[PDB]
């Protein structure tokens, strides 16, 4: 969480597949989850997943995109497959935890998924 670092965005032709990754400068943890951001939009929960490894999907991404977390590495990723021109957006990886009983979110600094049409 304390740093987060974002990459495997890119330009692609619809259909196509990326893969993000979220890497956490070390190892509270409750939950960590996806967001993206289109051109002036409000930022959207995209996928979420629990320590215990519980996965939640918006209803736009389901099937397509797939969450997962490597503990051994220390790294969030979001697999996103059948990628459409909607899809376009600045991708966001957060963090969420407790110290003393507070809880915290700790943001990654984006990376941009274009898919062309």
């Amino acid at each position: 969480q304390v740093q987060l670092v974002e990459s495997g965005g890119g330009l692609v032709q619809a259909g196509g597949t990326l893969k993000l990754s979220c890497a956490a400068s070390g190892s509270g943890i409750v939950v960590m989850a996806w967001y993206r951001q289109a051109p002036g939009k409000q930022r959207e929960l995209v996928a979420s997943i629990t320590s215990g490894g519980t996965t939640n999907y918006a209803d736009s991404v389901k099937g397509r995109f797939t969450i997962s977390k490597d503990n051994a590495e220390n790294t969030l990723y979001l697999r996103m497959n059948s990628l459409k021109p909607e899809d376009t957006a600045v991708y966001y990886c957060k963090a969420f935890f407790r110290r003393d009983y507070v809880g915290y979110d700790y943001w990654g600094q984006g990376t941009q998924v274009t898919v062309s049409s």
